């Protein structure tokens, strides 16, 4: 009804990160139709708006709300795995801190066309930094806005800067600059304007609406890809989700259609569209266009447990938590003022902005991320933490005053997978991301390392001054066993998945993609999104599938060459 009569150069499925991106410099010229498929409704929520905000978003309708299957090896728990569902996807959810990891790990990609020398120019294109001049590692032109954090805990930032020089860290002026070495403590930088998410709706689709050229459809999910015996025809949707008529729309000859549903969802739909392991596909009865080993499996997640630790009692109201809510749980005037007319406070934080890379045992690249958050989890579980304060709004009730730290797997060597449970397209993928599992439990020493640090950094005469006792894991976790099963129980996800289409070189059986993007064995066929990404980066993967999107986007429309 939407798309009758119509061709299209380019069919987006989904209208996330990387599709607004596409959306963007795909619609630029004017010759090409593009049409843009979101499951999620219009970017509109004044949640999304306030960074905050993010505690409101997890486990709300602007989520995909997806469970893991029971994990065995984390004490038979099914494990959240947060997602954004709507036009912006996980951008317009997250928590808005900017990482591109290290040279070292584009590097170790090993995929021709795709090295650190080959990626930086397009970091530095996408971005407009408020707080670094224009260089080598830092643009001034780009559509992101990246800037330094406008919240600034006076006593708890410098206690927990002070406390990881005390331990022996030498600060990091810049975890982005590729020049020094990416181990270090210091602020990460976030993707605002001025305290307001900068996520890549904001950024990249919103001011491009108008094109006549362009048409983005919302609660639209696509059921499958076409596919015919290979050649991508288009796509098949639902304009009202399950029980909803299964409206299709069709390519111009040349056409591509580019899969932009992100690392769970690409790899779910590509099995749906007969792309991905014929024994998983016979399973379900599905026909199998192209039988590719590698769908759905290398999902890399960089997992995290916390630390946490309240204030002595002479330092009651210097958390973040006190700075958002007073005593009965009510937001305060003073949070709501400063960041409605200045951008500033408590309200412009997602909370774990500041913190360290850390090489727990000599690694080449740190394999520890500390998150600093100067307000004290209730749950050892971060991201159940974030909720909980969400609903903590007017109980009544004091948030007590404390500190978290949580620890990442940063660059994890565990990995998981995405499958079909069923062969109904609108039903949960099998989502199962395998934290624990590498053979030589490299990342459960990494986590168990990280506690070890954690609790020498809150024992430092920098941050002693301020703490009375800890909360999480407590007095009664004490030896390796206790930290390991704490870690086992607790362990959450720090929100990154990559890898479940992943690109390699011509004669690797296990990649998806060509350096080109292009679904092996199938014409008109691309994946740009974090599907793509060989081997996790360290840090939040945001800004690397910006990278993506943006050389995607060039290639595409001839602007330069890969390889
Ligand atoms: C809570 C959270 C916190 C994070 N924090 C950070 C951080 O601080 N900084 C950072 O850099 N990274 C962060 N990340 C990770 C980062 O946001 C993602 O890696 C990145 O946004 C992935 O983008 P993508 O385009 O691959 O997918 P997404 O942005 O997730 O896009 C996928 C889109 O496809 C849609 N979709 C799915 N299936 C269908 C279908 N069948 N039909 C149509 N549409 C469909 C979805 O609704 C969604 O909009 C965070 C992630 C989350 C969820
Ligand atoms: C912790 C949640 C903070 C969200 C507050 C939104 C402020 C609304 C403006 C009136
Ligand atoms: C947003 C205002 C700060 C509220 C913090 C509440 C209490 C402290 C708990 C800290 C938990 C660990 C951090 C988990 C971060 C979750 C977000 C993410 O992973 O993207």
């Amino acid at each position: 009804s939407s798309p009758v009569a119509q061709k299209y150069d380019y069919i987006l499925v989904g209208g996330g990160t990387a599709a607004c991106v596409l959306a963007n410099r795909l619609s630029a010229d004017g010759s090409k139709r593009v049409l843009v498929l979101e499951a999620g409704p219009d970017n509109t929520s004044r949640d999304v708006k306030i960074p905050a905000a993010i505690t409101r978003l997890f486990r709300s309708p602007l989520d995909w709300n997806l469970f893991s299957e029971l994990q065995e090896q984390l004490a038979e728990r099914q494990i959240y795995m947060a997602r954004g569902r709507l036009l912006g996807g996980s951008s317009a959810t997250n928590a808005t801190l900017y990482h591109r990891g290290a040279a070292g790990d584009y590097d170790a990609w090993g995929v021709e066309g795709w090295s650190s020398e080959d990626v930086l120019s397009w970091f530095v294109q996408a971005e407009t930094n408020a707080d670094f001049g224009p260089g080598a590692y830092h643009g001034s032109g780009g559509p992101m806005r990246v800037e330094n954090p406008r919240y600034t805990n006076k006593q708890l930032h410098t206690a927990f800067f002070k406390a990881a020089e005390e331990v022996g860290l030498t600060p990091n002026s810049d975890f982005n600059d590729w020049s020094h070495d990416h181990a270090g403590y210091g602020t990460f930088q976030v993707m605002q304007d001025k305290g307001t998410r900068a996520d890549m709706y904001r950024q990249y689709l919103k001011p491009v609406l108008g094109r006549r050229n362009l048409q983005v459809l919302t609660g639209a999910a696509v059921t499958k890809v076409n596919i015919d015996q290979a050649q991508a025809l288009g796509v098949e949707f639902s304009t009202d989700g399950p029980t909803g008529e299964r409206l299709s729309a069709e390519l111009a000859p040349g056409g591509e259609v580019i899969m932009c549903a992100g690392a769970v969802h690409t790899p779910f739909l590509l099995k749906h569209s007969g792309v991905g392991p014929s024994a998983e596909l016979k399973e379900f009865g599905i026909p199998v266009v192209s039988n590719l080993a590698g769908v759905g499996q290398n999902l890399q997640d960089q997992p995290a447990c916390l630390t946490a630790a309240p204030v002595k009692e002479k330092y009651d109201g210097i958390a973040i938590s006190d700075h958002i809510y007073n005593e009965k749980g009510q937001i305060r005037k003073r949070a709501i003022a400063s960041y409605l007319l200045g951008g500033r406070g408590g309200l412009t934080s997602t909370g774990c902005d500041r913190g360290a890379f850390v090489r727990t045992a000599g690694q080449a690249l740190p394999d520890l991320q500390v998150r600093f958050v100067p307000g004290m989890a209730l749950d050892p579980d971060g991201v159940s933490t974030y909720v909980r304060f969400a609903k903590f709004q007017s109980q009544g009730l004091k948030w007590p005053s404390g500190i978290t730290m949580q620890l990442i797997a940063c660059r994890p060597q565990s990995t998981g997978s995405v499958g079909l449970k069923s062969a109904d397209p609108f039903a949960p993928p099998k989502l199962s991301p395998g934290y624990l599992t590498d053979k030589d439990g490299a990342d459960l020493a990494t986590l168990r390392k990280g506690i070890h640090w954690a609790r020498d950094v809150a024992r430092s005469s920098a941050l002693s001054e301020y703490l009375d006792g800890e909360l999480f894991p407590g007095s009664g976790v004490v030896s390796d066993d206790q930290i390991d099963e704490y870690i086992r129980r607790s362990i959450h996800s720090s929100n990154a998945i990559t890898g479940t289409c992943k690109m390699g070189n011509a004669g690797d059986s296990s990649s998806v993609v060509d350096n080109q993007l292009r679904v092996h064995g199938v014409e008109g066929l691309r994946v740009v999104d974090a599907s793509v990404v060989p081997k996790i980066p360290g840090g939040q993967t945001g800004a690397p599938v910006v990278m993506i999107a943006e050389r995607a986007a060039a290639l595409l429309t001839g602007k330069a060459t890969i390889g």
